[PDB]
């Protein structure tokens, strides 16, 4: 939409550029329904539009895993993402920004699987841990699953609207698409490592080509 596009691009130009380029997938899951969500121990459904399906949400990440660690080669020597991409925090932490969904669950496998409950029950998980990070993405406390955080460990707030897409009106809960993305270096004044980020770049766009999900389609822009 419109709409979105407009707040994105904002965040985007302000946040990264002029020095950083985005690369942007949209990831969408057509051949999964929609869900619904009951709160423990009552109230209303909550509807959960198809690619926050708890299964797709782990693949998600393995494709997220997997674009961080591409590399490229280039006159023979290793080209690295976390050569080209934007690590607030590096030397100490060498990690790259990168945004989706999975921000509000530590990027972890486990932080995703995180509940509380009985042998009947579960008393609160993702759901209900996602549903309070898009209203409070700069949260680093979620009392009602084990003091979670939203906000990650550096990059401030994850709006919902820069990693979710297709829902109706602000129900981020009914969103028909996954969007990742992350910041790369331009080098507008380095030829020399322009030419590398590019070589990355080209592999990215061939792993991306060939990235084999019957669940997932995955697009650019």
């Amino acid at each position: 939409p419109s709409s979105q596009a407009r707040l994105e691009k904002e965040y985007f130009d302000q946040h990264f550029g002029p020095f950083f380029r985005t690369e942007q997938l949209i990831i969408r899951a057509p051949l999964t329904d929609k869900h619904i969500y009951q709160p423990y121990p009552s109230g209303a459904d909550v509807p959960f539009g198809p690619p926050l399906d708890i299964q797709i949400l782990h693949q998600v990440l393995d494709l997220q895993i997997a674009i961080e660690n591409i590399t490229a080669s280039y006159d023979n020597e290793t080209v690295t993402l976390q050569d080209i991409c934007l690590a607030p925090l590096s030397p100490y932490n060498t990690n790259c920004t990168i945004l989706s969904v999975l921000n509000y669950f530590q990027n972890s496998h486990s932080v995703l699987d995180h509940k509380k409950g009985d042998d009947f029950f579960v008393y609160a998980d993702y759901h209900t841990h996602f549903l309070y990070c898009v209203r409070a993405p700069a949260s680093l406390n979620d009392t009602s699953l084990l003091h979670d955080p939203c906000l990650g460990t550096f990059g401030g707030p994850v709006f919902p609207w820069l990693v979710l897409g297709g829902y109706d009106d602000q129900n981020y809960n009914n969103a028909t698409a996954l969007v990742i993305t992350f910041p790369v270096n331009n080098y507008y004044n380095d030829t020399e490592k322009l030419q590398r980020a590019q070589a990355w770049e080209k592999e990215f766009i061939n792993f991306v080509k060939n990235y084999k999900n019957p669940n997932l389609t995955i697009s650019f822009t």
